[PDB]
């Protein structure tokens, strides 16, 4: 909510409280999300302050306290900084951001990635373009200098992030993507490469210098109708886990390929269905092999847009016999959520 | 405060700073509360939105950071979130909420948790239905869907936490309230049972599938004057611990009894006396033992709704021979408050 | 930004988001800095309610989150409350404070902590008097009770903190500052003294049961020009490590020099060039050794009170044999600031 505006700047303290619950059979190791009590908050802030009639400044940061943990020694289990980052933005010119922000290849994944609870499975968290990443510089320009309303495009170049584990380190790479979107209608491609760190070429799954990630989009998004469809493939990019070996890395290969369909009535129920798979190639001692496959149903009510409540039901077609050991039960979550 | 209010939702942004200082003599280790800077703040939002005429949605966080920590390794010791939840109140229906929030029973000791800076010994966090407590779906009621003034009642699920620590876990469990208030006089009856974990079954203190807390409470809250008291049992749901054996578990039965009398003169101060006894009985290796005793003496200075100042003295009625080597010596707080 | 003002109640809420990034050779281990992102946020509260017309109440909280930690194990790194105290200010009579705050002997060392990124090198952290640290009391004097204008004193009381660790810990302490300023110009001293706890004694490095720091300050700071100077010693207080070994403590003497000039354009670019040396003595098995000393060129450019750029370059003269193997590599920071 935006709780100050006077002389030029303005500041956003947003946030939410999500009561939130998910049901699998038995405890839940051998399903698609768990169960038991899944529960947090978010806090943040966005802020702008005119600079001139052409020329704006921004920063952001927002923040993830987990709701299911005790007060005791697991107090920041999960808890976290999800973006900070601050940045310049002219008029026609285009923006330039750096921190820890959205990296490039999401901007095609961010399409999908519209379900309840669940969803947006290849949009991993410190891994590269596809998903929040720390020490990102980012040049975005919208309708193309104001020449072109709905074309837009982005480069990135991303610092490498040297750290304690291979599944959340990264060398230096750069990014981008382009994308038009008018009266409903959106297509996007982006692009990202970068250099692997000899942590990562140490592990046992993944082999190569070099990571890649892309992805395709295309949806319509008007008269209470969203659907949508991304198609990506990555190399030595996707990290999975050998549950048999105990051992982690990256995926040689993956396609991965995401739908959704959603209709928004005007009471304020959004029905939600949805299809996602992504599968890998080559992973040593296995080849071929599945890591995400479900179906999705759900809906979300909105009381307003502060308040509402969804059930998210995935019916997960990963199969007992799974190589790597990805679970193979369905889940379902319930939810209820203040914010503003 | 309240820092936004605009188009049916109002949102209050609160927090306070507190420097706080415990003295006792040695260095603590054999006190009540032990010594030196404890001094901490505290933040959080409240949120409540207008749906309609008859509906209102809410949620509310809260966090503790402890401002006695260095900026060193320690620095996150003592912090965690309090509560989030989120909920929905209709008409004369009732309110149902979920998420991290206050167990049904502390419904009655939270009549006796009024001292300046001690007591409300027995509302354990992460214990059941005593105190905070996480996954807890609460419905309440109030006025008995408007047939009865001052009628209220809840109930509430408790769902398992199968956590690291047996102190902090807890099985699936049910727990209700029913409480009566009218013109400052009121009463009180709170119950609740669950099932206990492997983890917690295993522990050598405290034995069976079960726990339960159930506690009255009565008081007089009006013209200046606080008068209240509240007498509990539990079974296999109180922690406790034998600094002995360095043995932790739980025990076998507690009764508990607390007493409060404070008045608040018009010109700001409010002293503050009680009493407070917890005791436990079949205690593995001990038998009776007493868990708390002692009578405190106190008092706070109002400068008004925002800045206050206080002191609370512990007079420590637990021997020095305490089976459980529980600390026997005095603690004195001294704080200074700020709030918004 | 004030968020709040009504009823003699005032708050404001501010904070920063910091794109930050180090530049250093190599992997940055023997440099001043470090390199790679160091992307940050802060978060903080200040109030201020009037209880009558020369009472005031106050109270302040605030915090950093690292922004260069990923979202996995690492996420809390670097992250701790900086300052949480309440207090209280009465006419011309004085303010008394209580919590973590900072120590008195940092209002000399503040004349030089001026860098865009860098310097204040001797200003640490839980280190008695220097810093920020925990549990002092604070009773500070504006303009001599308002006798004469630009004559300013504190004085402080620390009490001990006996941590897990000696570079963190303090015993009981007194100190105290006093300052006059006139026309642009300012002169300043400050000293304290405090009682080293047991383990701070145990380390190899160190000796003595008194730990002192006093500083002295110059400074001109008018008409866009701005020039200081600090001179300081310390005795058995400021912390030293070897860097390939275990051997840690504190240094039995060091002598102390900042200097630091800078001019502010009206356009709003500021260069900054500045020098600091801070040498230790008497250290056991070494004798004399550096322990910083640099000369400093940066800028910052403001484009407003809310958004700000800067570059800060270390060149760095410390010598690649330095005894306790302190870096000797130069460090550059590029920075981008949003603030409210
Ligand atoms: C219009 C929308 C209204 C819909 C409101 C629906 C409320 C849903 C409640 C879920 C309870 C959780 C039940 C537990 C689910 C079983 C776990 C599971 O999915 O696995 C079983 C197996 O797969 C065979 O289906
Ligand atoms: C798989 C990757 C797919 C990536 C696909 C990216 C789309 C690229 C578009 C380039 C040029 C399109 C030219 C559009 C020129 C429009 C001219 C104009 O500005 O008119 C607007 C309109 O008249 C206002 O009402
Ligand atoms: C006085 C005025 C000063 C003007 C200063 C203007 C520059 C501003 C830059 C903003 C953010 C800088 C963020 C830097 C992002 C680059 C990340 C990077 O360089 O990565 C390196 C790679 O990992 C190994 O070489
Ligand atoms: C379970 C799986 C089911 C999911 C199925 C997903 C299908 C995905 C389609 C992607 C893009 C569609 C692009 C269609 C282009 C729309 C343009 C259009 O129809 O314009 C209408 C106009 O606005 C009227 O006024
Ligand atoms: C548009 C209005 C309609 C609202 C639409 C969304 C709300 C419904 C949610 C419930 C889904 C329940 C269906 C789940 C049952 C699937 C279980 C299953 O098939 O998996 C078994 C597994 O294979 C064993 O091995
Ligand atoms: C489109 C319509 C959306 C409909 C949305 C329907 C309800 C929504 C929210 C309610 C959340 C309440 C969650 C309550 C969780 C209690 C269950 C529980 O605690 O289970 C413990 C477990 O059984 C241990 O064995
Ligand atoms: C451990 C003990 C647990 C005990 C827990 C409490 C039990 C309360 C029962 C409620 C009775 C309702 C009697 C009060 C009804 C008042 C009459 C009425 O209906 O309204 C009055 C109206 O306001 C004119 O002033
Ligand atoms: C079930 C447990 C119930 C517990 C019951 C607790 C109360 C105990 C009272 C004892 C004596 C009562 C003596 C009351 C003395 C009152 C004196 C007084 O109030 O004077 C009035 C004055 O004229 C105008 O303020
Ligand atoms: C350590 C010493 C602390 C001991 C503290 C134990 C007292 C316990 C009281 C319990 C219930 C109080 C019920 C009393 C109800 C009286 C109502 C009343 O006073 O009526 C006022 C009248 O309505 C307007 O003058
Ligand atoms: C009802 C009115 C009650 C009046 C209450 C006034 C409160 C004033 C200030 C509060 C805290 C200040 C605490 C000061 C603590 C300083 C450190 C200290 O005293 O001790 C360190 C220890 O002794 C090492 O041996
Ligand atoms: C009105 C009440 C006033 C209360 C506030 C007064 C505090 C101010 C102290 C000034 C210090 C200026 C510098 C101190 C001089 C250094 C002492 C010193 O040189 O110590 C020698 C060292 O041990 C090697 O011999
Ligand atoms: C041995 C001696 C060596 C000789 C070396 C001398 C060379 C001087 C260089 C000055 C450069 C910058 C001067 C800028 C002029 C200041 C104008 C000014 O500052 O006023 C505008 C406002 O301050 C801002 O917008
Ligand atoms: C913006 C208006 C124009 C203002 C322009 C201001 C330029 C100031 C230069 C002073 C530099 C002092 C730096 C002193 C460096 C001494 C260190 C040294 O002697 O050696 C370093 C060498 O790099 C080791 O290899
Ligand atoms: C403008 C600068 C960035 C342009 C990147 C276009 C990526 C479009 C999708 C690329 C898919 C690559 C497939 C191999
Ligand atoms: C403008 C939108 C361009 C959309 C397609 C770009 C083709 C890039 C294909 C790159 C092929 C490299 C070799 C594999
Ligand atoms: C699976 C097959 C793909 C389903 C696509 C539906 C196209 C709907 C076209 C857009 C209709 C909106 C017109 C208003
Ligand atoms: C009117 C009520 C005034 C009460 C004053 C208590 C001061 C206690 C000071 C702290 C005592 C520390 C003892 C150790
Ligand atoms: C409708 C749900 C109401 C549940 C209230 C339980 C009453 C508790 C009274 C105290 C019970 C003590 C048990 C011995
Ligand atoms: C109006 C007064 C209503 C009282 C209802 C009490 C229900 C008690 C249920 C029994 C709880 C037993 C727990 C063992
Ligand atoms: C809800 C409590 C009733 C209100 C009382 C107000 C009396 C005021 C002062 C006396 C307090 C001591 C009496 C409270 C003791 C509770 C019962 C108890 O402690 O246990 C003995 C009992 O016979 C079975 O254990
Ligand atoms: C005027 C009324 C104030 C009197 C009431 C205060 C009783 C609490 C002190 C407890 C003293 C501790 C008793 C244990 C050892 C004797
Ligand atoms: C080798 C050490 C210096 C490397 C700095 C390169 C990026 C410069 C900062 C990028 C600022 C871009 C502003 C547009
Ligand atoms: C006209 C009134 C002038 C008052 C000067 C006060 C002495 C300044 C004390 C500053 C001490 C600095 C010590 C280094
Ligand atoms: C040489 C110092 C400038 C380096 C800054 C790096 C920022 C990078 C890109 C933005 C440049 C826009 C700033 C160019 C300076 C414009 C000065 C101006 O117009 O503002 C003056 C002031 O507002 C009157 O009050
Ligand atoms: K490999
Ligand atoms: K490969
Ligand atoms: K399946
Ligand atoms: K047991
Ligand atoms: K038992
Ligand atoms: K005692
Ligand atoms: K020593
Ligand atoms: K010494
Ligand atoms: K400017
Ligand atoms: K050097």
């Amino acid at each position: 909510a935006e709780i100050y505006n006077k002389d030029g700047n303005k500041v956003d303290l947003y946030g939410k409280a999500v009561g939130l619950h998910y049901f699998s059979k038995g405890n839940g190791e051998n399903s698609y999300g768990g169960n038991g009590d899944m529960t947090y908050a978010r806090l943040g802030f966005k802020g702008e302050t005119q600079i001139n009639s052409d020329l704006t400044g921004y920063g952001q940061w927002e923040y993830n306290f987990q709701g299911n943990n005790s007060e005791g020694a697991d107090a920041q289990t999960g808890n976290k900084t999800r973006l900070a980052f601050a940045g310049l933005k002219y008029a026609d010119v285009g923006s330039f951001d750096y921190g820890r922000n959205y990296g490039v290849v999401y901007d095609a994944l961010g399409y999908t990635d519209m379900l309840p609870e669940f969803g947006g499975d290849t949009a991993y968290s410190d891994d590269f373009f596809v998903g929040r990443v720390g020490g990102v510089a980012t040049y975005r320009n919208s309708n193309f200098f104001g020449l072109v309303d709905g074309l837009n495009f982005a480069v990135q170049y991303l610092g490498k992030n040297e750290r304690d584990t291979a599944r959340r380190s990264n060398g230096d790479g750069v990014g981008g993507s382009i994308s038009y979107e008018y009266e409903g209608f959106g297509i996007v491609g982006a692009y990202g490469a970068a250099d692997r760190t000899n942590l990562q070429e140490a592990q046992p799954l993944g082999n190569g210098k070099k990571a890649e990630q892309w992805a395709t989009g295309l949806k319509y998004d008007a008269n209470n109708i969203y659907l949508a469809a991304n198609y990506g493939e990555t190399r030595n990019a996707t990290p999975i886990t050998n549950k048999f070996t105990n051992t982690s890395g990256f995926a040689n290969k993956t396609q991965d390929v995401l739908l959704v369909a959603q209709y928004q009535f005007d009471f304020g129920l959004r029905p939600s269905i949805a299809y996602t798979k992504s599968k890998a190639k080559d992973v040593e001692g296995i080849g071929d092999v599945d890591l995400v496959n479900y179906f999705e149903v759900g809906a979300t009510y909105y009381f307003n847009k502060n308040m509402s409540t969804y059930v998210d039901y995935i019916i997960n077609q990963i199969d007992s016999d799974n190589k790597l050991g990805v679970g193979s039960d369905d889940t379902v979550a319930v939810g209820i959520v203040y914010q503003f």
